[PDB]
């Protein structure tokens, strides 16, 4: 069976706007959920329909773009450090599970490329 999915809301968690979570919402992901190679990384890996018995055995901190713009939606996050880690965490859990040359390790790499450029030109 799949994992429940990360949170996106918490009635507990204190919850905060700053100007670099705007942009991570309006610009950074914005612009990652609409390139050609978002849609593996848009929801949490259903290891029920992908038949992944051992994913979340390896995977124990999952993460993904769909949980991301929830939490950047609800105000979820407290500082863009929180999300930027969500997005790395996403990242690295691609490349433990696969392998070098995957077709979909160098789909992610494309896309990390992509979020580096646009988290450089994070607001101060
Ligand atoms: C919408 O959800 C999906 C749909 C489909 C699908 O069957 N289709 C139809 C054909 C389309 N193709 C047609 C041909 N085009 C050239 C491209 C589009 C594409 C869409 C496949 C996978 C989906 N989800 C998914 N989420 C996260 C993954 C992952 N899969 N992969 C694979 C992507 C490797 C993994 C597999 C195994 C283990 C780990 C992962 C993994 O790390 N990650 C992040």
């Amino acid at each position: 069976t799949n994992p429940p999915p990360p949170e996106t809301s918490n009635p507990n968690k204190p919850k905060r706007q700053t100007n670099q979570l705007q942009y991570l919402l309006r610009v950074v992901l914005k612009t990652l959920w609409k390139h050609q190679f978002a849609w593996p990384f848009q929801q949490p890996v259903d290891a029920v329909k992908l038949n992944l018995p051992d994913y979340y055995k390896i995977i124990k901190t999952p993460m993904d773009m769909g949980t991301i713009k929830k939490r950047l939606e609800n105000n979820y996050y407290w500082n863009a450090q929180e999300c930027i880690q969500d997005f790395n965490t996403m990242f690295t859990n691609c490349y433990i599970y696969n392998k070098p040359g995957d077709d979909i390790v160098l789909m992610a790499e494309a896309l990390e490329k992509l979020f580096l450029q646009k988290i450089n030109e994070l607001p101060t």
